[PDB]
């Protein structure tokens, strides 16, 4: 069985086959603290043991991101995206995730070290009380932003680049490609803003239990923030929603603020192409900014899902 994994420090999104062909995709997100959870009968509770540490997944307070990708969590929190994916338990192989300015070093060079750091996190031995793990045999990892852009990459020509711009949680990358993959222009890594910002302001714009069991609630808003029907049900008091939306936009503006800055540091690309879970939200503006035409700027509905999708096509 292979697995393809972008375990993002906000959410782990899974990518594989079934026996029957279908392409499963599945997303479980980065909540645990250290310690078990009791339960006395009606709760089901996951609790882990790492290294020496339990663990125990839960929707907790919201609170390094690029530490992250070698920790005990990491690890944790895959595993746990395993054992909720469906999938049988079982021993698998898995391709994982680096950080474009972790898998490349300042010369756009892949950083030897940190790769095979991150392999070698996999290899912590982890065990679930009353339960079954996954046994995480091969471990391959792939740069974060080019495996979403391989397949349109293919079709370019090599004096072409494509700008892949990457929103995710709590980061901001952009990178320019040559196409046929033969070379990395340009990375721009920005850890300094992601959806989380938008999110925040949502916890907040309504007095929200900041903790990542209401971020279902931030997101349902923010996803649906065009259509005052739903936002209307979702939120029984009429004056909350002038409010969530006038904090959304300030958040929102900061956001599309900040790409256009940035983009403004790229320059001879021809093709666009806009991922990650808030890709959605700077879609416009970074389409209205480069001016680029329709049949060469790229973006999807499933942006979230965009790069291990493309993980997979490349080592399915
Ligand atoms: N279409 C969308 N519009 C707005 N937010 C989205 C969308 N798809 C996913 N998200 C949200 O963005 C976050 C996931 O973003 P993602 O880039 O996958 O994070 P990660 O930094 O963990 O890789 C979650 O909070 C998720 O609910
Ligand atoms: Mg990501």
């Amino acid at each position: 069985m292979l697995v393809f994994i972008d375990d993002g420090s906000t959410n782990i999104k899974l990518q594989w086959q079934e026996s029957d062909g279908t392409i499963k995709q599945h997303i479980s997100p980065n909540s645990f603290k250290r310690e078990w959870a009791v339960s006395f009968g009606d709760k089901k509770v996951f609790n882990y043991t790492l290294n020496g540490e339990q663990y125990s997944f839960d929707p907790i307070s919201p609170d390094t991101n690029i530490a992250w990708q070698y920790s005990d969590v990491n690890v944790v929190a895959v595993h746990h995206a395993l054992l909720t994916s469906g999938l049988p338990v079982s021993e698998v192989d898995i391709v994982c995730t680096l950080p474009l300015t972790e898998y490349y070093d300042r010369n756009n060079q892949p950083n030897t070290e940190n790769i095979e750091r991150k392999k070698a996190n996999f290899r912590k031995k982890i065990t679930l009380n009353g339960g079954d793990t996954f046994t995480i045999k091969d471990v391959k990892v792939m740069p974060e932003s080019i495996p979403a852009g391989y397949e349109v990459l293919q079709e370019l020509d090599e004096l072409d680049s494509l700008l892949i711009i990457d929103l995710g949680g709590t980061t901001l990358d952009i990178s320019q490609v040559m196409g046929k993959l033969s070379g990395i222009s340009k990375i721009y890594g920005d850890s300094s803003l992601g959806v989380s910002l938008v999110t925040s302001a949502v916890k907040d714009a309504l007095s929200l239990a900041r903790t990542k069991g209401s971020s279902y609630l931030a997101d349902d808003i923010i996803i649906h923030r065009k259509d005052n029907n739903y936002l209307k049900q979702r939120i029984n008091d009429e004056n909350k929603i002038s409010i969530v939306t006038e904090a959304m936009n300030e958040a929102l503006r900061k956001l599309e603020q900040r790409v256009l800055n940035t983009l403004n540091e790229f320059s001879g690309y021809t093709h666009v192409m806009v991922i990650g879970g808030g890709a959605e939200l700077i879609c416009d503006a970074v389409k209205k900014h480069t001016q680029i035409r329709d049949e060469r700027f790229f973006k999807t509905n499933n942006s979230q899902y965009d790069l291990v999708n493309g993980m997979y096509l490349i080592g399915n």
